[PDB]
């Protein structure tokens, strides 16, 4: 299965389809995913629209179309470095779209790196990829962890908190970051009563164990630095246990996750203060969406399966499911400036007067047979603006910055389902002490009490 | 360059004959090695005894010959991950010996991993190599770093110290094997007083801060999880600083490292307690390496660099250098054990009585045609000896242990060298409490004092 269309330039594509796959008395024989991951297939749906558009953009690199070649990570790097084996067999993918995982997008930029192939990623946010030395060819359009840890211990040391707990994924996406946040706490002589390491797969002894260290602790804030997968079966058994009365600082990887955020579970993550990234705003892609059927589209193989699991095998909108029932397309908007980027760096190279090119001599690069050097070049000396009017211009270490939005999960009583409301923000651009803004009304401490916890 | 030689059974083998490597208004043109790494040379030389040895060994594997395929992984991914994708071209190696590096490894393991291929490491000791989810073609015959941030925490707490500091390379073998130690620091009440990280590339502003953060800290004591390169340019400024009084705990990496170990900086390097690996017997050792020589060999391609370095392009021993100057053969055995491991492996599928095989049906593997797969399987469940007269059988998690030996770096006056003399013994297959023995005497606190340092 791989969403796949013809064209002069091909980017390739990674994404979480899926959340994850099922001795060696015989042939391995492969694996297959076990979990249709929406919202990750209305990422790729933004990609494959953004191509679309720019296509049908004519000022956008005329007499030129873009074709793409999307696989599906399944949130394993074994079949996400199986596909960026497929796009370096000629070395032809100009550019890859970086995958979500911080670890999956590491291998993968270690491959893509050694081609010198531009990596743009929507999600990756581990401080370790920005080592260029390592990761010479990785982009990320998403903020690093670096500012969430700071955010985080911010918050605590705002609400007079000294007691606090942490848990976070055994992987690139939480061990390091929560590292950034130790040293964050201690220097504003905030103690942490316990650390914690949580994974997709661990033990259920594991589970056990951890859930026994979250209790006993007197500790009442606890901080989460984990993805969905990894934390969801920690939840699990918190709720059976049913400990009440623990509050949670999401870390964005869960803090919008319907894995986790679930009405059946509201009785332990209720109230759950998290940070989430700024809306951005994509005209005319709820139609797109909407307009996806089998049969039709043909070159989104990914078509069926989403049917399939969407109809148990009909309007999309009569089944409801978190493809297109989202109020603010964040991670999706970062999808779509990650291939504007690319198509403003391709832009470029089909417009550089001779004498003025980045390249030597002052020389420009025949577009006509344009190399993934060449786009990385451009890549790195992109200044374009976003099409909410912003400037976006990537960093020397391939990161730009946004500042954050804490949001806190509320019960609706319309539905009884859990409402995600903005309660404040966090300005990057910002000086330091100056860069947190948390309204003290909208929070429901614990889901419902009104009245700061005490955690000493 | 590599060292090649036909065979039946072809095994890959990665080794850092270099330290490290050297816009893009150009074609990248690769990189180039700039620092011969002498021993590691001596490594692959091991590699290719073994073969030779078994080979010439009628009982190990009759009516057939061992071919090998050694590359230069030079410490950098870029140059291993080339070299493995050399190796998987056809998927024929049925089986490669791991890297040096953890994260050299961790990546090498990613891509042999979706291959099933069996990779033996010979050092790697990282803890996140135990993740057979994801590493589960890994295997290593070295101890974890778990042991040994135990053994640190034992040390630092049998000799009354509770104000210590941190250093450690950011990367694989360093920033989790502190995380470990802080762990059991803090539990036996050991108060960290600084905690920092370093990098081979560190800028010379980060070396200035991190000797910065090393003095006004009032902790004598520093424990420090680097390899040799990485401390090589700290140590440095610190000597330059001639900021001398300070005891340093080695971690194996650089306990017994040339690199860090010279007179010139025993000044500040003086007296530092490490911890080496178990010392094992390779025979008629010795004389192989003697016996190489350029033009001579042929195989071996890596014999002509050697010898322009070894006399700045005549018999080996006339100048001296790591390669032939060894006292102990540590990370050399672990390479022969590594490739024995292999031989009977394959030695097993050679002998396999039908009904009796690990596979299916009790089936056997018919070693005319074996599959790299098969020997994963077979590898997995090996428990053969050693030469030095000791069982070897890795772990579920393809690890085996074995006891620590602690080293005191001491000057000779016939020489004016750095002697390491052992001072006590770690004993991993021991209890809690009483797995650790340190001769209080032998013990030359900064080199010279021979009373214990005060560290609160």
């Amino acid at each position: 299965q791989r969403a796949q269309k013809k064209g002069d330039i091909i980017l390739g594509g990674l994404f979480p389809i899926h959340f994850g796959v099922a001795d060696l008395k015989s042939r391995p024989e492969s694996v297959e995913c076990i979990r249709y991951n929406f919202r990750g297939f209305r990422w790729l749906q933004a990609m494959i629209f953004a191509i679309e558009e720019i296509n049908s953009s004519p000022a956008l690199l005329p007499n030129l179309t873009l074709g793409y070649r999307i696989f599906d990570t399944c949130n394993t790097v074994s079949k996400a470095l199986e596909a960026t084996l497929s796009f370096v067999a000629q070395n032809s993918t100009i550019a890859v779209v970086g995958a979500t995982g911080s670890g999956v997008s590491t291998a993968v930029a270690n491959l893509l790196g050694l081609f010198y192939i531009p990596q743009v990623s929507y999600a990756s946010s581990s401080r370790l990829l920005s080592n260029k030395n390592q990761f010479k060819s990785f982009l990320r359009t998403i903020p690093n962890d670096e500012h969430q840890a700071t955010a985080m211990a911010d918050i605590i040391e705002y609400f007079r908190w000294n007691w606090v707990g942490t848990i976070a994924a055994d992987d690139d996406y939480g061990r390091p970051g929560i590292e950034k946040f130790r040293e964050e706490a201690e220097e504003r002589d905030i103690c942490i009563d316990f650390s914690e390491l949580i994974s997709q797969y661990s033990d259920e002894e594991e589970i056990q164990h951890v859930v026994e260290v979250i209790q006993n602790s007197t500790a009442k804030v606890i901080v989460v630095f984990s993805s969905g997968p990894d934390l969801e079966p920690l939840i699990k058994e918190i709720v059976r246990r049913n400990i009440t009365g623990k509050i949670w600082l999401a870390s964005e990887a869960w803090a919008s996750s319907s894995l986790i955020a679930m009405p059946q579970y509201f009785h332990v993550v209720g109230g759950t203060i998290g940070f989430a990234l700024k809306a951005g705003q994509i005209p005319g892609f709820r139609e797109f969406l909407k307009k996806v059927h089998p049969r039709k589209s043909v070159h989104n193989g990914f078509a069926k399966e989403f049917w399939e699991e969407t109809f148990n095998c009909e309007n999309i909108s009569s089944v409801e499911t978190p493809y297109i029932d989202y109020t603010h397309l964040r991670i999706s908007y970062n999808v779509y400036l990650a291939v504007y980027s690319i198509a403003h760096a391709l832009q470029d190279i089909y417009t550089c007067l001779p004498g003025r090119g980045l390249f030597t001599n002052g020389s420009c690069a025949d577009i006509k047979k344009v190399e993934a050097w060449q786009v990385l070049k451009h890549l790195r000396h992109l200044n374009f603006t976003n099409n909410m009017g912003e400037q976006v211009t990537f960093d020397e270490c391939g990161d730009l910055v946004g500042n954050y939005s804490i949001i806190n999960w509320h019960l609706s009583p319309e539905d009884g389902s859990i409402v995600f409301k903005e309660v404040g923000y966090y300005n990057v651009y910002a000086k330091k002490g100056e860069r947190l803004f948390i309204n003290e009304e909208k929070i429901l401490w614990s889901g419902f009490s009104r009245e700061v916890p005490f955690s000493n």
